[PDB]
């Protein structure tokens, strides 16, 4: 299945296109400040980030609407390395259809969603579905 796209601002003010992903992994996580496993995971995507950047897997981590400010003090708190996304009128998360908070879309280079993950993530977990994804 096609991953529905979107075009939203990064936090730094820049315009993100998913389908301009094309040719890489894309790690699509929804997220907010105040889900408990975000705080334990966004380290952890962080760390495993640093391997796999390189290797063709982008993280895409859409913010389910807050303010900037209350987003850059989560980033800021919890080592964000990677790319975030602002969903400002939460119309992304409605074309995702996202209920449970976080969920992740694991979205193969061709674009479509591999695997959709709701509930926790280990570490492990994380490296196992960022190999799923990645072009190598």
């Amino acid at each position: 299945s096609d991953a529905p796209n979107f075009v939203l601002e990064d936090t730094n003010g820049k315009r993100i296109e998913l389908s301009d992903l094309k040719g890489k992994g894309v790690f699509l996580n929804f997220w907010g400040t105040w889900a408990e496993p975000c705080k334990k995971e966004f380290p952890y995507m962080a760390n495993q980030y640093k391997h796999f950047k390189s290797q063709g897997v982008e993280i895409v981590a859409v913010n389910v609407g807050e303010s900037k400010i209350a987003v850059h003090n989560f980033m800021k708190s919890y080592g964000v390395n990677f790319p975030v996304v602002l969903d400002t009128d939460r119309q992304v998360l409605d074309a995702y259809d996202v209920s449970p908070l976080p969920t992740t879309f694991l979205i193969n280079p061709e674009g479509k969603v591999v695997k959709v993950v709701t509930g926790t993530m280990t570490e492990s977990m994380i490296h196992d579905y960022m190999n799923l994804i990645k072009p190598g």
